């Protein structure tokens, strides 16, 4: 029952996939294969073809480190990878028509992730909404997002955001081709989740964005989550490079080395957030909540949000999140919120549950997600934007119970993927999860289609304000909660760091 | 007893009438599924000339033996064949446009048959004045067997053509039901268990959109027993293996006896390996996505369980009798899998007794009550007509163990309590009959009126999601609002 | 506390007493293998005269951070140099022959120290009047790469640099112990999982005869890690690519950076990638092939394992601890092959919890379990003397999930439950006292004596083919015959 | 009738009184009293002195908190307190014999308590038994158990257990000097309950306390108990330093400080146990389990015990421990299980009837007391130790009978001081408690005397062993069970 489809951009014509409902386009180029010269340089638009180029099977992701994340708790893959790897992937209900567009940016901390991610797949999004969706790659990791200009001078000007620039790159695509897949330029959202919601976040400050989106969706991050200055991202390239053996000025050894040790190279850091967006003052000339803040995104609609249990994720990589005893704990905490961090610890001791570290890590959760979130809510209310706000609530049962509605839980629910790639295992096969993942997939279209994510399967979803700070919570039963942060924005106020 | 002759569109058929009621049994409503047409979508019945005998039932799906119950009950094995696509009508006479109600029978997806006496239509005709249908459709892997890996797309629905069969049912009533005196346009299905399980299929299933405007779902709900194409095409494979039919040999497909697919499919074990599939076709989705979307917003819902679901299948497992710890606890963790620990530390503080009659209303909430509650609400949300009930009249029979067990409700709603081996699963007891009487005539006004409101009952509030009032069936009647409040936070929290 | 200055015969190190015990650290048993010594066989330090400190620990090899105990101990980044040929002397008083203990850290041939706390000295040392030995051997690439095929000759036996060490380590033992209150003629040699693994290649090897008389295995055996030669060449084609040095590039092997070794490692991905290596000269053949023949005849065997060794390793893959089949079928096949299917299904009826927990045992036992039998069978079948143990202990964490996990009998033998972060290791019970006593005093008893019965334990009878009694170490000590039984049966077939 | 009785020690004359049957001393200096410079000393012996010394009255207790968890159901006094506390107290039949002698060590968590309170009245067990008692007095608080080794440096070495260096104190002037009040050196019994036995406990790990006992009781508390490791004790240290306004290496402020500032700088650290003895590696070279594992008492024959509910006394203090609240209760057991609560909580709240605080009381029994008894019991076992254990499950109806056989009830059973001042209202007045005191009474007599407590007011006593794990339950009809713990112990060790 599946059928050609064949459409033509402006650098060529591509042969994909349909079956008469969904039509599916894999590894479309939107721009030119940023490896040699090209490596470490920003995107260009796509080099012409002769004939039909195939579209029937995925593009390589871009080089990145293996995360235990997609291989231990979900089947996964390891992803095939290569250093050219700027393709994106368009589902759309037919080329006929001007439909709106979900343009999706993964996440997985700038080191990991795909357009490509089963769970991405958009043949949900697209049947449901009458939308087009497109996810896409960025330059990840050292490739994508060391800062050399410190190192290597201006000819390496923004190339601490040069996986941002991919982003961009994708956008102006959209713009430019997406009419020959049956979308619409001027009804354009895009959403990410954790460094894809950052990479929103940036998204939202960056000049050069502007005008390639109405909306934006930013799940589980926002525009302070990742975001570095230039100064510690110059440091963070110096450790990487000393890895890589690459002298700074050597630009024969820079374009020498394999892709490989560049993944490798940043792996050897450590655990963490090596990698970020970076305040390099050209790509981002200053940091995106301080853009936020000042009105950039006050025309664009935003829909911002947070999971119940965001850092319990973590624990799976960092058992000590686990454990019982103080000092540790508190040198977690001390880098995430330095010298406040005795007030902190001192008032969520007292509430939740379990060992200290148990009872910490809505702390966590707070600093890392909720922070931003609240952050990015509160800055679009004062400018003017309509802005609507969710929780994350539904709670996988695997592993004891201790994950709860955790990082990465809720992609499923947005993309009606709960079938896709055998999610069950992450978030259990209760039959209730249906009815939220409808709810929040027929919401995100919504709010992409009017601006509104208000649908029937959603009791009233209010606006939400400074005054009242409503949030519409996902769970089971679906409820709206007033300013259920109000006690932790409070404390972070008066603690200092808030 | 006066005969009856009737005219179908395939041809005239021959029925029994004692005065009060008439019955039409074994009628066809489709081709024979053999040869050629085996593991393919339901055809229309071939035209005969002649008066066709509406007298005996058709022949049973092939199935193996069960016995569950049968062992329990005086019930003996039902005579079976491939070619069972029959549907059985009563109807106090052929004139008139009386509201329908079509039944579709539970057993798992892989026993049971209309022809079962549990399922006479005499009791439910007489008293509200309706006509009622009860029909067969394909079990096992001739009705479930998921050959799209095996054989490709050519035998596209084969995940769903137990269905499909319903569907022809449920197309066939429209055609013809007008000839026995009920409306097409009043046509209720209701089913227990696997049939009620299939009626939340059909209220997904887009081929069967328009073919009824009311649904009655007992013991099941789309939630139960349905597999994305994936998990099927695996279940497929293992069948194909013990079957001996290589993937792809077409002959050997056909040349395969008939038993055999039977003993392939048994031979798995225990569980619920065949079911409806998310195919894409036939089912589009889960059934449970469509209900949040409002898919069945247009359709009047009853839905509920029994007080006391998972008794029932101590008969073939006896450790729920007992208080032993190591046993319930791996039992729990089949059904449930990761809650299992936390769940099983709920339960054991609540109530008294043994700690597996504590742990059985879990096994309860797990398999049936899950599904009924997730019905109700997803109708509650987009505002259709919905009720809820639980059935808590307990059958006195093996010392009390089963209670209010799985499908001790059948002889209830269809008031046959005084049917062959009801008895031996209810019991004697003189108050069951206003107990079947009570459901009953509820039973017949949600037919009719689409209220099951009757005079035997307190009021009884449609179900919503701030007050979820739903209708205790018992020796006193009573609607119990938010029954579920204390069990449904525990399974969404930790 | 005092100084204390003793004499090796390559220079003076100063040790210092607190009145109950010696101790004597960063003693240096080997040249700095660094620069042109990079790669080579270890050589005896040049001597020096005068006094130098014996007071400070020496470096360790330079190794990947271990997240998964540096989380439960809290250390610190540890002080990492090539220059890491050290070991450290605990002794009552640097007069007297007392028999000696020497350790050999595990941490699967690539990280670990001896300076690592755990496995202090101190108390062994002023409990049973013993001298322990504990010292660091080259890790990593730097211990265990082969480079026969890639470099040529003069790295014959390079895939076992590290066992190389431990033989250094124990010569220079040999002639100075006398001078540190130790017995030069009677060293039992005693180590844990990769050290354990060494000490099975140590029975094994032919140039380590005579440099021992005893040996205990806790949690390893001569199988653990090893190598065939080609498996090496394979990983160690990996690691030059990943490294970047070409084959054949002689100053880019000594000029590369000891920390981009340890990096290329990791790049090679999760796993056991570098172990002794069966070389044909330092590993002549496979360990259990020579105890099977009666090459480690003379060695009497104290051998053993924990409860639930791999639930530790469920912390970093918690599909052991899930019920997701495929990644645990994918997980348990590619230990065990074809085999796995009966396997799982004889595991599955058995045990509680999820399927990955009731797995849980079958990845113990074809690690540790199996190697640890067959290691006890030959030496009773070659007619050396042979013990046998299983530590029950189990530890709360984690919601008691680890159970009797791999290591946790490591402070308990040490008695070192003392040390910082111990007690989140091993819990706060008191009965862990009682427990580490047992295992402290025969391990004592061992070394002193021959024989790990003391009186604290019930009748503790040789393992034998016969009877195959181990000893049962939990809060009440017991003795279980043929515990194994029934996996026994299955796992031959 | 009180009349005087003289007997000289080698620092000097006291002068106690005499019923005709008993002589009682009061106020003894075992040693020179630990004010100003002598302030975290270890004790130093009495400084001689001629004359008739004034032993009528009491001795000043160690400066401490104030009690209301019992003091209040009982109504005591505020307790005479003063730096100078360390003094003992002996209870004897005649000056002249050779008798064997019981010396108590009170509890009171290392922070209150003294010799001198009235439960522990050696009278009846002197005039009953012929033996000889003593009960002492040791330093409380930041002055008797802070370890200052590292905060302050080698001349505060062994701070840490300045307390338990009173009590050796007492033991080396008892083995000097008892023979002047008519007891027998070589043979004593020592005897302590909740801290007091920890310190008993204690004292077998330190080499000093060796041949000071030839028999020991331990009640309701272990060597475990209030224990703490050099760090740990050094973390306290350091908040109780902060707290006082002391700096570290400040002799001058450590000596200026008002005991009751030392006293009120413990308070402010919060609810538990904050000091305690401490492993400085000289006083406690290992820890008392660890000690009794390795032998170090395997000659030493020991009696121990636990009370029914003895987590019961704290329904006081926390009422949550009757109520149903959940959170709350779990947020305690966890504090002190940590990982391990979930499990137990459900293996406890399967058990047991009633409300969810009470199927969680012997939770915190058995951490915290029971588990303690059975660590030091089934050492001495192992080492061939003679070894007995009881159980005390006489239940006290006050407050509708909520607390049952709470911690300290067996104390003035102990002693059999029922009729002692406050002591009714802790035991209630039933009848049936003498004739459960009269057993309980001598078999601690027995005990000391003989190293057996059997005796005819008792049925056959089996020692415990692993083997059988019998064990003697004080009731109205006492009687042997075996093994009552047995479903903790393998819970406890298994999973
Ligand atoms: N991913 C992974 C899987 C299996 C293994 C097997 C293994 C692990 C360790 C040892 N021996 C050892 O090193 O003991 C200390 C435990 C590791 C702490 O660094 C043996 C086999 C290792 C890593």
């Amino acid at each position: 029952e599946l059928h050609d489809v064949i459409v033509e951009t402006r650098y060529g014509a591509v042969r994909g996939r349909s079956d008469g409902t969904v039509c599916v386009w894999k590894g479309v180029p939107f721009a030119r294969p940023p490896v040699g010269p090209l490596r470490f340089r920003p995107p260009e638009p796509p080099e012409p073809w002769s004939g039909v180029r195939d579209a029937t099977r995925f593009g390589p992701a871009s080089v990145q480190p293996e995360d235990r994340l997609i291989s231990n708790l979900t089947g996964g893959a390891t992803l095939p990878q290569d250093e050219d790897c700027l393709y994106l992937n368009i589902w759309s209900p037919s080329p006929d028509g001007r439909r709106p567009v979900m343009v999706w940016i993964h996440g997985g901390a700038y080191l990991t992730g795909a357009g490509s991610i089963p769970w991405y797949d958009g043949t949900a999004l697209a049947r449901e909404g009458d939308v087009v969706v497109v996810t896409l790659n960025y330059r990840l990791g050292a490739l994508g997002f060391l800062y050399l200009e410190d190192a290597f001078g201006p000819e390496f000007t923004g190339s601490g955001n040069l996986g941002i620039l991919d982003q961009i790159a994708a956008l102006r695509w959209v713009r430019e081709n997406i009419a020959a897949f049956g979308g619409d330029p001027d009804r354009v959202t895009i959403f990410g989740e954790a460094a894809g919601a950052g990479s929103v976040g940036v998204l939202l400050a960056a000049p050069a964005a502007r005008g390639l989106f109405h909306r934006a969706i930013l799940q589980s991050g926002s525009g302070a989550l990742g975001v570095r200055t230039a100064a510690s991202a110059a440091r963070v390239a110096a450790r990487v490079l000393q890895h890589a053996g690459v002298e700074p000025g050597d630009r024969e050894a820079l374009r020498s080395l394999p892709a490989r040790a560049w993944a490798n190279a940043v792996a050897a850091l450590g655990p963490g957030l090596p990698l970020g967006p970076v305040v390099d003052g050209t790509v981002l000339p200053e940091h995106p909540m301080a853009a936020l803040a000042r009105g950039a995104a006050r025309d664009v609609a935003v829909l911002v949000g947070v999971n119940k249990d965001e850092y319990n994720l973590f624990a799976l990589q960092d058992p000590a999140w686990l454990g019982d005893d103080e000092a540790a704990l508190r040198q977690r905490v001390e880098a995430v919120v330095g010298p406040a961090a005795g007030r902190l610890i001192e008032f969520y001791r007292s509430r939740g549950e379990g060992s200290l570290g148990r009872r910490l890590l809505p702390l966590m959760s707070y600093a890392v997600f909720v922070r931003g979130m609240l952050a990015t809510a509160d800055a679009q209310a004062r400018v003017g934007a309509p802005v609507w706000a969710y929780r994350f609530d539904f709670e996988t049962p695997v592993l004891g119970g201790v994950l709860g509605a955790c990082h990465a839980l809720e992609i499923p629910f947005v993309f009606n993927t709960l079938d896709r790639a055998g999610a069950d295992r992450f978030t259990g096969t209760a039959p209730e999860r249906y009815a939220v993942a409808q709810a929040m997939h027929r919401a995100w279209i919504a709010f992409a289609r009017e601006g509104n994510p208000q649908h029937d399967g959603l009791p009233e979803w209010p606006r939400y304000d400074l005054e009242e700070r409503a949030v519409m919570v996902f769970a089971v039963e679906p409820r709206v909660e007033r300013d259920p942060w109000r006690a932790e924005r409070e404390v972070w106020a008066a603690a200092g760091v808030g």
